[PDB]
């Protein structure tokens, strides 16, 4: 496809604001945010993590006002984690630091992850173990091999359904993403401090160095995210997973497209 | 609002100075800056905090020269946290680092946060446990559900009150707040051992990418904060929170608008 | 050789992409990507590693578009690491954090690299023990002496074979490699975080102060890498090296030279 | 009002010097060093003796005798001694059984000034309860409003050993004519990451391009450098201080009434 | 002396590239690039290291081409040569845990390098000052209490390898006004190595005035030091490990008057 000339004027220009919430599995009515406390496999081949122990990729395919050539390009982003201070419960059900102290706050290895593209994010998978069975109501990757631990170029897949996709056996596929913009950061270690920023005052710009932002196919704006926060250790000394919500605005502007 | 010329001359501009306290919870007369000491319930469902164990949000209204269209528009910020080597008192009432040794320091989960507006900061309430039950002289989230773990669009709450809106309940919400700046840092982990840096050399220009600052609404200025630094462990092992006062110094000028 | 303009046109440049396995060591038919578990010699004289607890250092000659005077001059680079988010699988036959705690994720020390050259890396070696025995099928450095263990000059080697050049025997050679553009961190320690960062909005510019990026001699291209992300500890408390793959992609255009 | 800048190669001048670390000196053997560290029992009974009390460092530098003002330009400064924290040798306490000592580790506080007249000062306490002893200078009058403001807590650098680190901090509503500079890394673990070079500058002009003047041909330098906690053998803890570089170029400026 | 113009011209340029090895003890015939295991005085007075478990500064006199014309240093590449090695976790070390690899190379680490026209110069810092220095080592002579802050008697020059302690010298601010040096001491008992390695990384080695180092005698001075941390054997005993040094500098001919 040929890119032709921005439209200007009043019209030209579009916002999405939104916020897409964090599925870390949700094993009970009281427990939105979290996984199912972390159990481990006594051997590789019977990993069998249940489904609510999955922290999954969060997905919205925003509508954007038809244009039917014209396309929205997406510009600009301002993005953050809604609800830092949450982390500040020290006082709920956790457990001591030591004796007489406080809670321990959640901590641990984290993943925080956005992307906007004009189309479906693209996904390789890759296994850390890959006999691990995963359960039903995920999609993940298909006739593994042991190959599948390291670059198997069958696990491909689309991020096109919320609560599905789990965040351990898929990332953004490198050799495709052409009309999308992704950001991510892993932060491994039991013991890694969260360390989240808030500022209206910060922009991403989603240009590439063409000039050219992601180009919304059919006019569907799609937004990703993955916000494990961390690891919450309950009394017990049990641990789940605890997400947030993040917050995507994202500025839009007419292009128009030859072919 | 249509937003014209900046007026010039000697008396077009005006500074505001001055500290925000921290409001840590305070539990007792002579613990101004500190929080009751943490403890932990043995439920979800039984977490009942106590007020005095609870950091909430400090807010300053600042009257501005009356000018009753002309508003003045906050341009830029100095500030910083004030006592920052009070917490090398390592000698006072503290547990030992291991049998002959010093005090622990102040440390752990830190939130340091500030912001400038020409209107009160515009909050989002986010709960790590629904169920919490906040306590009276609070305000706090309503009609919590279980969504309110992850985002509840309910919870809409101005910072309009000292010592009332608790850190751990509210965040400043994202899709308002067009008539503020705010930057915050939350570091969690039990250990995080605080980096506070201080100048009288920075700057944070406090204009959009359009060149205009916040304006203020009826001639008052909204400078809002949160710095709690850390923890600090007394000899039998309990916590509480310390937070420190911050200055700020705002630079403003006068604006026409339409 | 005397470098002249380069080449314009549509035709005049070319793109290479592709991703590097790690070689771990791989000591059975389940673990590719992991070493074998790691053992400590009781001296330094009866030091003597297996083959399947070595890392070795990945490398792929990738032939260009016939020119022939042209070459191939790379300019930029796009890399990154593949499947980040496998490091979340903390439920595998673990060790856990505490009593009832998840898995010990993947952490320690760690090795990431990658080099562009218009020609094999060219590599120095330094022992850490000069007495350690390495084992058949490796490529190491020979009539070691005390000298090896801070600098001998005869350890001069050109990465020029798969799982036979060993990580912590090699670097790149500073006093050669005129010809490539190569990076790497060490990052030591037995509990340190894997901060791992993606992104397809990153480029690194191989060109050097006269404007002149690797040049491909033969029209070959030679990527080169290292991945080790730290161990992952298992429930008896032992520990494997676990590595991951590494994404290029290379845009190269078409240079005059002479002689 | 502040004029035009004097040219010329008189019209020019270089301040170099090093400011000593006030530790406490517990002893004729310990400059440098702090008495070890001893906890009260409770908040009401904090009486810490004066060896034990880290001071701000100060010292007032005469300037060739000049209406001209010296104004301060750049800034080159270093801490000194940073490879002697490498002493692990000497009577520390071992990392582990038949380990090397421990390392001067813990919480520091890093801070540099440059002002054309005293560091002015505003008090802080962590516990307002806190006897500070005889020989020091200390907010006076404290109350509990001192844990966290008290405005009735001003005072001048203007005297070395004096003034303790843990009770003042750099007065933001004043220092006009001063430039500052600190960092508090607290927690009982922080590792000293401390960097030296004779090629970075740092510029003290501000916004309006004018930097320090001073009054009366004096410059001020000021300066704590507490690099961490000493453990020795026994366990005890002490604070350990090194020296800091200052390397000020200034220049004549003319100024009016 | 004044300094003028560059001379120009395919012959006006050179290239000086060398390794500096470290010198951190070398306790017998098979442990080159460690000292020897640490051990810990009873009392300051008592301090004692010996020579092979002292670290020292590294320095390397090049010769140039023979030329008032001056060699002028304009930039250098460096790093640290051979890193992977301490990747060597199987090799005679403390096991991290029950059934574990073995710890790392870690701890506190000095990373130095200068380049000058001249030698570096030194001034005299002791942790402690009744440290009785070892026959072979040059270190401060005349050590009062004050020795421990600031003793401006202990003035050298590095101009012997394997002689000067790390430990008791610094690069001396006061000077050092043909030389351009940088170094990071990063202490901590537990503290990573990180190292970076790569060959697109120079450093620009010109004043503000735009006049490198101009090496007197037509000799370029090189120093180093690069103690990566310790290495803990199975016993728990302790020694610094050292790795060598790549240095590459680019020269140009200036004149200079008188």
């Amino acid at each position: 496809v040929e890119v032709l000339e921005v439209k200007t004027g009043v019209d030209s220009i579009t916002e999405v604001e939104c916020f897409l919430t964090p599925e870390m599995g949700d094993p009970d009515e009281h427990l939105r945010g979290f996984s199912k406390s972390i159990s481990i496999s006594d051997t590789f081949e019977s990993d069998s993590p249940n489904r609510d122990m999955l922290p999954c990729y969060s997905v919205a395919r925003i509508p954007l006002p038809n244009l039917n050539i014209l396309m929205w390009e997406a510009v600009t982003l301002k993005t953050e984690v809604i609800g830092v201070t949450s982390l500040m419960n020290v006082h709920s059900n956790g457990q001591a630091t030591h004796d007489n102290g406080a809670g321990k706050p959640v901590q641990g290895t984290s993943f925080h992850f956005f992307s906007v593209g004009g189309e479906a994010l693209e996904l390789q998978g890759v296994l850390f173990n890959y006999r691990t069975k995963y359960p039903d109501g995920t999609i993940f990757p298909k006739n593994a091999t042991v190959q599948s631990q390291v670059m198997n170029t069958e696990h491909k897949a689309y991020l096109d359904k919320n609560k599905a996709y789990p965040v351990e056996c898929w990332v953004p596929d490198p050799t495709r993403n052409e009309n999308t913009r992704y950001f991510g950061t892993l932060t491994g270690g039991e013991n890694v401090p969260p360390v989240l920023h808030i500022t209206n005052t910060a922009t991403t710009v989603l240009l590439d160095e063409f000039g050219v932002g992601p180009l919304c196919k059919g006019d569907n704006l799609y937004l990703s995210a993955v916000d494990v926060c961390g690891m919450f250790t309950n009394r017990s000394g049990s641990q789940q997973w605890r997400g947030l919500s993040r917050y995507f605005k994202v500025q839009l502007r007419k292009r128009r497209v030859k072919n």
